[PDB]
């Protein structure tokens, strides 16, 4: 599907509720507690990626083909947010353009 | 016209063939000497220029307008020569695209 293979990717993350049991029976029973409190959880994540690029030296003489923003009017901006609210992608946009000698 | 006013602009730089009379007459004459040799000259030039160029920090979300070769194809390459060893222009590149905040 396209990306880099990996021996040692970045590890899973997971994470769960801590399970709260509603208030048990006064008498004592060895069953397991089926009736729990229902609650959730929300908070912020952040990730930091560093990437390494490699600069380009080129010295064709003509310009080259480029990913540019539709040139037409349109009554949505390209990429951007509409009437109701809603985040619209125009294209998936590969990351081959310019070119390299064979 | 468009450009850098300068009150302090590069100097010109002027040339000229030195001139070489021809056989002067053996009896004297004050009259100027009005034959010379017929010659030209020529030679490389280089001329190097150090630009100095603003930085773009923009934080729009959304993908901007870029100059890019035309997308088509055709019977001569933009910017290049044709059959007959005519190097030829296709557009006036204007200088801008990049949006910014007025
Ligand atoms: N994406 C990626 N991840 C890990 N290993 C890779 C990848 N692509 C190629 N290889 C392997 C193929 C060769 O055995 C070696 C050197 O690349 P060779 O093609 O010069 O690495
Ligand atoms: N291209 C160019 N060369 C020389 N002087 C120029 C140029 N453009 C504007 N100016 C003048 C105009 C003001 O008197 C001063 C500062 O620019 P102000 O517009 O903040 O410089």
């Amino acid at each position: 599907m396209g990306g880099f293979g990996l021996k040692n990717p970045p590890p899973q993350i997971l994470i769960k509720n801590t399970p709260v049991p509603a208030d048990p029976p006064t008498q004592f029973s060895s069953q397991k507690i089926n009736s729990f409190i229902t609650q959730y959880s929300t908070g912020q994540m952040t990730v930091e990626i560093e990437w390494e690029l490699r600069k380009e030296n080129s010295k064709r003489w003509n310009p080259e083909i480029q990913y540019t923003a539709n040139f037409n009017n349109s009554a949505n901006a390209q990429f951007s947010v509409n009437n109701n609210g809603l985040y619209i992608e125009d294209r998936t946009i590969g990351t081959r353009y310019l070119t390299h000698t064979l």
